[PDB]
């Protein structure tokens, strides 16, 4: 039937701060397009190697999105002000929709914490496995 | 047949420390009530952005546990004894269990890393995914 | 049918240092063993609990590797320079695969940062979820 598993994954994105989320570029996945209209995804939004800068204990909030918003965030933040380096800090996330409510696409999104600059340079993923009760 | 896909998921849980693993409130998932008896699943238990407090190396020990006990666990701490702010330090922790062996629900649950007080205030989840081989 | 999950976990290996990426003992799934040779693996490497010791900013990369090589890879690293204490970095990293390109294993690989010796002494797993359009 439809192939269960989805993922898109980029390896960089243009730095960025944001007060609300924005989409990560390149974690975008077409469900609507694969035809898939009913049961759930389990949906990973995984950035290993993420890092933040700015002068105000930096991090990222990151979310997992469909078209009907925001389904489940989270962040990293550091331990100190101004972080002597700014260690990469990995980060997953992990939500189930129903995508009979109307889902036609999944993203992930980030925004800054505390004005912080956001840094993806490396691997980062996002992936769904689609099951059905039929 | 059965949904394949379980997930069960939070926004908070009262502040508590532990020197055993004890249920992160609402991390749970009910497998008998499923009718699922047999095969295996895949456990992700997702935790973003948990904090410890304490005096002492803080951190948050996170376990997987089913009807007969801890299937997984880990840990983060923090790299400091006392940290100037107690960053979110995102956990994830995935385990394939053998339902056939007796397993009738799945739980997260938490312990304290040198007498911590552990703290969820956003999203966290547990989630399954049920393969056979029939 | 094939049985769609595939797992493999340990609690320990030997501490080493590396400049390459080099096999994590016993984070191996056997992909031709299964009979499994078309669709897709959405595969975890999960290792909550590590940690690195090392002079400079230490850490540890990690990877997942077929026999094609590495398909995806992270890090953590801290944030000091000689951290006080090493402390506990959850890492996960999910890599969708096709099968059909030629892959007959998976494993987990690591790799020094700044020749930090690498630190697993606890569970620590390596998962996959067959997927197919037949
Ligand atoms: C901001 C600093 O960034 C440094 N890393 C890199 O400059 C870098 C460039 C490419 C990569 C990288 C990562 C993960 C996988 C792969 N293959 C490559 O890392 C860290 O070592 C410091 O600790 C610190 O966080
Ligand atoms: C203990 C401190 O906690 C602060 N965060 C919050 O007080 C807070 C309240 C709600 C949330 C929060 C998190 C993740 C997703 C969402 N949507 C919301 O965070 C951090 O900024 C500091 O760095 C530090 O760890
Ligand atoms: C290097 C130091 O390591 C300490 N932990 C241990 O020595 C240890 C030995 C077994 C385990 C351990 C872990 C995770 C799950 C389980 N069950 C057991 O941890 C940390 O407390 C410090 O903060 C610090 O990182």
């Amino acid at each position: 039937g439809h192939m269960p598993l989805l993922s898109a994954s980029i390896v960089s994105a243009p730095v960025v701060t944001s007060e609300t989320y924005v989409d990560i570029p390149g974690l975008y996945l077409d469900v609507a397009k694969a035809g898939i209209r009913d049961g759930k995804l389990q949906v990973i939004l995984n950035v290993p190697t993420p890092y933040a800068t700015g002068n105000n204990f930096p991090g990222i909030y990151f979310a997992i999105a469909t078209n009907q918003g925001v389904v489940a965030d989270g962040c990293f933040t550091y331990s100190s002000k101004v972080p002597e380096s700014t260690g990469r800090m990995p980060f997953t996330l992990v939500a189930t929709i129903d995508v009979g409510s109307g889902v036609t696409f999944v993203k992930g999104q980030w925004k800054s914490v505390r004005g912080s600059a956001m840094h993806i340079d490396s691997y980062a993923s996002l992936s769904a496995i689609w099951g059905t009760a039929a």
